Formats: C-alpha cells, structure tokens, sequence
C-alpha cells in the first residue's frame, strides 16, 4: 500500500464536540446539462428544488467517463493528471485516511461494487444491496429491481451502533445506468411518455430516449430529497451534511454516440459535465463555494477532509466545494 496522507491529522475529536454525519451519494451516469437548476428545460429535480441550504454546481467536470475509472479517482489524492486507474487499488485513499483516524465509514452499493476503493478496509464495511437479502425496497416494480431508496433503511440502526462517532456513508447508485433507463424508475416517475425499452438505442426514438433517462433523473432527484431528509433526523445530536455527485455523463445521441466510457482524449462533453448538489444543517456553519466555482472530481477527497476537520498536506491547495 503507498500512502499519501499519514500526516493526516484530525483537529477536534466527536467527544470533544459535535459529533458529524455525511452521506456521500456516489451518482451514475447523470447528466449536467439535464438537470433543472443547469438551466435545463424540464423540472428533472421537484423534490431537491424545495429544500433549503442545497447548493447547485453548474461547472463539474468528471475524471473519466466511466464507473471503473472514475469512481477511484473520485476518491483518490493524487488528481486527475497525476491518477492512475492500474495502480489505484493500492494507493491510500481519503476512506483508508478517515477509517485510520476513527471516522466510523459505510459503503452501500445498489450499482455494482466499490471498484475498489473499499478493499483494504473490513469487508463488513461494504454492503450489496442489489439483492433483496439487504434491499427492502425491490417489489416495487415488474422487475423487482431493488431500488437506491432502500439504501436508507436501517441506516437508524448503524447510526445506534455507532453512537457519538464521526460517521460518512457511501451510497452508490443505480441512478441513471443505461442502457435500460425504463428500469431505473418506478410508476410514480414516468412523468415523461413515450419511453424506449429496447438495449439497441439509436435504434429507438430519440424524444422516447430522452423521456427514460429524464424520468430516471426523477427517481434520483426523490432519492436525493429522502437522503436529506434522513440525515434532517438527526440534526441535533449530529452536524449533518449531504453530497452527491455523479461519476460521469452520458451520451444521448450526439453525433451517433451512446452510453460512456470513451477515452478522456477524445470523449465528448457530454461525458464528463456532471452535477453535484451539497446540503448541509445551517447549524454546521459549513459553507458552500460559489455555484459556479470551477470544479472537478478533484474536489471531492478535500471535501470530505474538511467535514470531518481533518487537514492533509497533499491536499492543502485543493479547492473543495466547501471553504
Ligand atoms: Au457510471
């Protein structure tokens, strides 16, 4: 393992004040430009819209284009020019650094895995719930596909488990992941018809195209809004705070190209334009950067450095999406 940060120091201890709460939804596969407050022409995000203190970044670039890529530089301390997706696994990453220093770190994932950023920490820390065996929340649709809303149940019991800690938990969606947008959404958000159901896109219409990852959006943008409002249950005993970005883009047609994953050199915007949203409790006194402060996926490790008042010397230039 080649470490980075093990002058990481945290400043204050959980028992010598407020203890601190951060879900941190890892998104799939949602596009900037499709989101409401982007300027969007469609109210892709009702719920988040009605919350007070959440915060819109209008300018993220992504580090990749897709989930095995990305979703280790999204953690990592070395930035996206010095990052190697090869030897990404057995670097430390901010997760390995806030596990060291006693931040309690959950991992659940309704997507796929962790693509390795929680392997060397205890596999109790991770959780698969895409089977119903952890997902309470898969009949809820002919597919039976467990939904990210049941990433939130039970989250009660390891905040009881964890009493008084400092605590950042990881919810890795399905989102957005294609190409079978008409599964990522149940009845109540297939606001916009017709839809395509078919695997060979361009081969469907593209106004249905648009409609299925639109009402998938809805979908994430309710997960999105239950997110906070769990973590709003437990804002007097703990500083609560919420972010969510996406791991990459995706491709609607344009110029003929579909789904992710095209090399950085020559991938299209649409690929690697993601939004990001950052709630927190005004009581934290944690503020937002500029809604349109020009951010990448570099942000995200400082980030969660600093909700936890932990300071490191790789990252102590980096802007986060905090001061
Ligand atoms: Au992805």
């Amino acid at each position: 393992t080649i470490y980075h940060a093990k002058d990481a120091v945290q400043a204050t201890k959980p028992d010598m004040r407020k203890p601190r709460l951060v879900v941190f939804v890892v998104g799939e596969t949602a596009r900037a430009d499709h989101v409401s407050f982007n300027g969007y022409e469609r109210d892709t995000f009702p719920q988040l819209a009605k919350i007070d203190g959440v915060t819109n970044f209008s300018n993220v670039t992504s580090c990749g284009t897709s989930t095995a890529y990305s979703v280790p530089c999204m953690f990592s301390y070395l930035g996206a020019d010095e990052y190697d997706v090869d030897t990404a696994k057995y670097q430390e990453n901010v997760l390995d650094t806030l596990d060291r220093l006693g931040v309690s770190i959950l991992w659940r994932d309704n997507n796929s895995d962790s693509k390795g950023v929680m392997d060397k920490l205890p596999k109790a820390q991770f959780a698969d719930y895409k089977s119903a065996t952890n997902n309470a929340i898969c009949n809820t649709n002919p597919y039976n596909e467990c939904r990210d809303v049941g990433m939130l149940v039970g989250l009660d019991d390891f905040v009881a488990a964890n009493n008084g800690k400092d605590m950042l938990i990881m919810l890795h969606q399905m989102g957005n992941h294609g190409p079978a947008y008409f599964k990522r959404y149940d009845e109540k958000f297939a606001k916009f018809t017709p839809v395509c159901e078919g695997n060979e896109l361009a081969k469907c219409e593209h106004q249905s195209l648009i409609n299925a990852y639109d009402n998938a959006l809805l979908a994430t943008d309710d997960f999105i809004a239950q997110s906070i409002q769990w973590l709003q249950t437990h804002s007097n005993a703990y500083d609560v705070s919420m972010l969510y970005v996406s791991d990459h883009g995706e491709s609607l047609g344009e110029n003929g190209v579909y789904l992710h994953g095209m090399p950085n050199a020559f991938a299209p915007k649409e690929q690697r334009s993601v939004p990001a949203f950052f709630w927190t409790d005004k009581q934290t006194g944690i503020t937002p950067m500029a809604t349109d402060t020009v951010l990448t996926h570099d942000a995200i490790t400082p980030t969660l450095l600093k909700l936890f008042d932990v300071t490191a010397d790789k990252v102590k230039d980096r802007t986060a999406f905090i001061r």
